[PDB]
């Protein structure tokens, strides 16, 4: 029963600031936070945020990740003037201090865990943090890289102590390594943090050898460790996009974290002067969405790096627009990572192979344009069940005709059905139109869902009318067996399809997942839909996904596949579900309205299974580049 969105904010963390000149130190300005909180209430997401206020960390709050030595020395820093305050900074390395930046750092601290409470609480059902400083690099005894104290090891310390929880994730795409998280957690399998960073060989500051792919951990938190190096520049969306695809989000989900903290630096953003990387804003959008389904949603941002003012804001945006659930935008000429990225997203993978049941069977041989809008939709969804079924929906959904509609399906009738007079399936088909009338043009409805009885005539109807709205591309999401009424020769057409009985697949338009029925099901299912699901329909670029379930199919992967598909096409999903089913048909309005997500916790999947995935990414990684997790091979 949890919802909304808190943003914890504060205009005292940017009322401390470099005293004298260092151009490295430069680039870390109190302007960040003004510009950030700035852009949300521009664009109106900072009024729909509980704002929850900031409090100091207590001393004992700072101890968790802090020593007693190293906080009193910092406990001084506000007594000193300013040749006393560069020569305490010139003990550490890439950060200054101001007589008020301990003060902000116990709120910048404080913040985060006031964002902790409110979350475990459930009085939000998520937030974001605005800190300066920022924390990730700071360690037990120093402070490092404008860090003072390491926020988002206190976060999960903090959620462990006082929640009693076991598995905590902490995803850091922060341009930099957040060395301080990892030694903070190293010997720590409780908390698995994954960091991906800008690297180059170690020639990139902080160049650090921990930094590199190969460590995994230390004693019993080996494999709860994750860095991806990035040895070039110039990363995109489609690097950021494989690295989630083909290591984070698979160990994330059957790691199965009680809760989610990012260290959310946008220096890894388009723009960034100490980045140089090359992602949009929008990324963002999708990096948040793609974790929302963990821990029954349960995310704590925190703001980390970022210092392209203008880069900054959008960014944030983006990132607030998503966990208010507000629709994702659409992510155009996606396709492979670069071959830099290919080879450090190869060497993870297998060095981790040992550690991670979705990497096992690799052990054993066998400047740049703006964001467009994204107003959340009038209703989001919209449902059809059948006629004199009516359960209670979720405050944002609504049921169910025109004359305009009525005539399309009389239209449609004597061309294409003549021999159909079925009055419950020409509702049915009234419905599909109408309610797709509302996606596709009016920024008024969102998704739906509709109940049908025939399903030849109902994706008929569905697809073909999507085609001439125009809808240019659509996705397809099939589980069942037996034809389908779908042309995928042109582009405009992908086939995903979930079936019992195998079948030798020639076109390159379609991916056919027979999975082996049993307690196998669930784990295996969705290693393919996180390492091929998701990544074809991501370069895919659908307008419109068109879901469909025939009667005899088991239900507990629908809410993920639900919630993650809304990553494509605006949100805009039609689902055609054959039959009634009183929780099937809760459990798909429930995703498409933006609730959360029940977890799986616990499996790993049959090798016929994982064998036949890997049959199908090699059947189909050359025409979708985004399938690709290991460098090409060369002629
Ligand atoms: O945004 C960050 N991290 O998340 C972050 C960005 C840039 C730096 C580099 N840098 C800053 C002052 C200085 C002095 C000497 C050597 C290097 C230095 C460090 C950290
Ligand atoms: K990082
Ligand atoms: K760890
Ligand atoms: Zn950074």
């Amino acid at each position: 029963a949890a919802s909304g969105s808190a943003l914890i904010f504060d205009e005292e963390m940017s009322r401390y600031k470099l005293l004298w000149t260092d151009p490295e130190c430069e680039i870390e300005v109190p302007e960040r936070l003004t510009v950030s909180y700035e852009a949300l209430r521009t664009h109106g997401l900072a009024q729909r945020c509980k704002a929850v206020p900031v409090r100091q960390a207590t001393e004992q709050e700072i101890l968790l990740a802090h020593s007693e030595e190293y906080l009193e020395a910092v406990k001084q820093t506000p007594g000193m003037n300013v040749e006393e305050l560069m020569a305490f900074s010139k003990k550490y390395n890439a950060v200054y201090f101001h007589q008020n930046i301990y003060h902000c750092a116990k709120l910048a601290a404080g913040a985060t865990l006031q964002l902790v409470d409110s979350v475990m609480k459930r009085e939000v059902r998520n937030g974001m943090a605005l800190v300066r400083p920022p924390g990730h690099h700071s360690q037990r005894s120093a402070a490092n890289g404008f860090c003072v104290f390491n926020n988002v090891a206190f976060a999960a310390l903090y959620a462990k102590k006082n929640y009693n929880l076991n598995r905590i994730l902490i995803v850091d795409w922060d341009v930099h390594h957040g060395q301080g998280i990892q030694y903070c957690f190293e010997e720590d399998p409780s908390v698995l943090y994954f960091s991906w960073h800008r690297y180059e060989h170690q020639s990139f500051w902080p160049n650090l050898p921990e930094s590199d792919y190969s460590s995994v951990g230390k004693g019993k938190g080996s494999g709860f460790n994750i860095n991806l190096p990035w040895n070039k520049v110039g990363m995109t969306n489609s690097d950021y996009l494989a690295a989630f695809f083909h290591v984070l989000l698979p160990v994330a989900y059957e790691f199965d974290p009680e809760l989610v903290i990012v260290s959310a630096g946008f220096d890894s953003a388009i723009g960034d002067p100490e980045g140089e990387m090359c992602a949009l804003p929008e990324i963002f959008a999708h990096l948040t969405h793609l974790l929302m389904p963990l821990a029954a949603g349960k995310m704590c941002v925190v703001l980390e790096g970022g210092y392209n003012l203008t880069s900054l804001g959008q960014s944030v945006c983006q990132t607030v627009h998503s966990l208010l659930g507000d629709p994702t935008p659409r992510i155009s000429g996606l396709g492979t990572a670069c071959d830099s990225a290919l080879e450090s997203i190869q060497n993870v993978r297998n060095v981790q192979s040992s550690y991670w049941s979705s990497f096992k069977h690799l052990a054993q041989s066998e400047v740049w344009p703006e964001p467009l809008k994204r107003m959340p939709a009038s209703v989001r969804t919209v449902v059809v069940p059948p006629p004199g079924v009516e359960l209670t929906l979720p405050k944002n959904c609504q049921h169910s005709i025109s004359e305009s509609t009525a005539k399309e399906v009389q239209r449609i009738r004597d061309k294409h059905f003549h021999d159909l007079t079925d009055q419950n399936i020409l509702r049915s088909l009234g419905n599909i139109i109408s309610v797709l009338d509302r996606m596709m043009r009016s920024d008024e409805v969102c998704n739906g869902c509709v109940v049908v009885s025939d399903l030849s005539v109902s994706v008929q109807c569905a697809l073909q009318h999507a085609l001439t709205e125009p809808a240019e591309r659509v996705l397809v999401v099939y589980v069942g067996d037996g034809e389908l009424p779908v042309k995928t020769n042109d582009g405009k057409v992908f086939l995903v399809q979930i079936c019992t009985k195998e079948t030798e697949d020639k076109c390159v338009n379609r991916l056919t997942l027979c999975l082996r029925e049993g307690e196998s099901l669930t784990a295996g299912f969705m290693q393919a839909l996180l390492g091929l699901i998701l990544p074809v329909a991501y370069e895919f670029n659908p307008a419109l996904v068109l879901g469909i379930v025939e009667e005899t199919a088991l239900m507990r992967v629908w809410g993920h596949m639900t919630c993650l598909i809304q990553g494509l096409a605006r949100g805009r999903m039609l689902t055609l579900l054959q039959g009634y089913d009183k929780d099937l048909l809760e459990l798909t309005v429930s995703a498409l309205s933006g609730a959360s997500i029940s977890p799986l916790g616990p499996r790993a999947p049959k090798p016929e299974d994982v064998e036949m995935m890997e049959k199908q990414r090699q059947r189909l990684q050359e025409r979708w580049g985004l399938l690709r997790c290991t460098v090409s091979e060369s002629w």
